[PDB]
């Protein structure tokens, strides 16, 4: 197995978690591929349990996750990260760490504001729009979209499975994952 | 929810394997610059892997101390970052069900228990943590001294490099490592031998 990293980005309420639990699932039990996901869950409350949301503290946020994935992907494993990474200069400095090389594959879960507000499940957009959380994406804060994804995801009013199909279909033209399992 | 230990849940032999053996380890190699942690993880991962046809990967300076940890230093406080770090690292790749194999000086005893308490913990939706298995590589200082291609130990000696481990700055042994490895006069194979011994007396790794 080559390994490879699948990172995703988007809003806040996007979906990308959601996503990347129903790929990892099919991933590994479809393909028989190894697959990892890094996540707020695991990254944020340990190794970068020291960050907050300053732009600062964001660009080191990606930073750091830029570099286990790369070495996720060098251990042959597929990592699948779901952090919103704003800013388009860290992403591609996470890109050029693996292609300088290891896939890097951009998935855009895109969904508008509007979505990802109505959709709100921790009430954070409110807080927001409150002034309760201070530099919110997408609301006091940028969400810069990426300008050449290898996925762009449309994700709203959408199955899981669609949305999965669509990144596994990609990967399949590329010759990244091993024949399905019959 | 409040952790208790194997030995307190009553568990019995084959209920602790199972469950301890639904993800991976880690592996920590700690000893002075030299000592051959490296060398034994290469030697360990390729018996793991050959042998027993396990997943492995290594975590080493050249991988973490340029990417991860290139904004680490040798401070004190840039050891301990260093060490927490890769701790946090490791616990990825155990959770991730492979063996993590750390070789890292990390001569701070709070370090490492930092780095075993953060392994060990069933955190608040798992049932159980990951084990940690410490290695001391040990060897004296003289011995560290004559594998010194790069002659770090040298400058050390010259207070070209300061602070230096075992010259200039302390290295805590384990007092209660896993597995205690006295790696001189002894092949790589042997030392690597007392650590697979070791794993399975845990039950950690599928029949030989
Ligand atoms: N395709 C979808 N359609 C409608 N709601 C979705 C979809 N995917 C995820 N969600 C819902 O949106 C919310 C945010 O999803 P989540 O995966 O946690 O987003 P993110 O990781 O981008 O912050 C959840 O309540 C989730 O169940
Ligand atoms: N100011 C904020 N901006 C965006 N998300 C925030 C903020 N404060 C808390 N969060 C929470 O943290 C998650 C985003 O964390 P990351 O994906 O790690 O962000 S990133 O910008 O640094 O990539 C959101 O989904 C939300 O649960
Ligand atoms: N002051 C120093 N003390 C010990 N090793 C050093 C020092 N400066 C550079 N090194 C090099 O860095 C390696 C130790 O790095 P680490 O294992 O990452 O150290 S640790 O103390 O922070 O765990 C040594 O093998 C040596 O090549």
């Amino acid at each position: 197995q080559r390994g490879l990293t699948i990172w995703l980005t988007g809003l806040s309420a996007s979906g990308k978690s959601t996503l990347a639990v129903e790929l990892e699932h099919q991933l590994v039990r479809d393909r028989r591929v190894h697959a990892y996901r890094l996540d707020g869950d695991n990254i944020r409350f340990g190794l970068n349990k020291d960050l907050g949301f300053s732009e600062a503290d964001r660009n080191e946020n990606i930073r750091r996750i830029a570099e286990v994935a790369k070495l996720f992907a060098d251990s042959n494993s597929i990592a699948i990260t779901s952090f919103i990474s704003p800013y388009r200069k860290d992403r591609d400095t996470a890109r050029q760490l693996h292609e300088v090389g290891l896939p890097f594959v951009e998935v855009y879960v895109d969904v508008p504001v509007e979505v990802a507000e109505q959709r709100d499940p921790k009430g954070l957009y409110k807080k927001a729009r409150e002034g309760v959380i201070k530099e919110f994406t997408g609301i006091s804060a940028p969400y810069e979209a990426p300008a050449n994804p290898e996925v762009h995801v449309k994700n709203y009013e959408l199955p899981v499975q669609d949305a999965v199909k669509q990144i596994i279909d990609y990967l399949d033209t590329k010759g990244y994952l091993p024949a399905k399992k019959e």
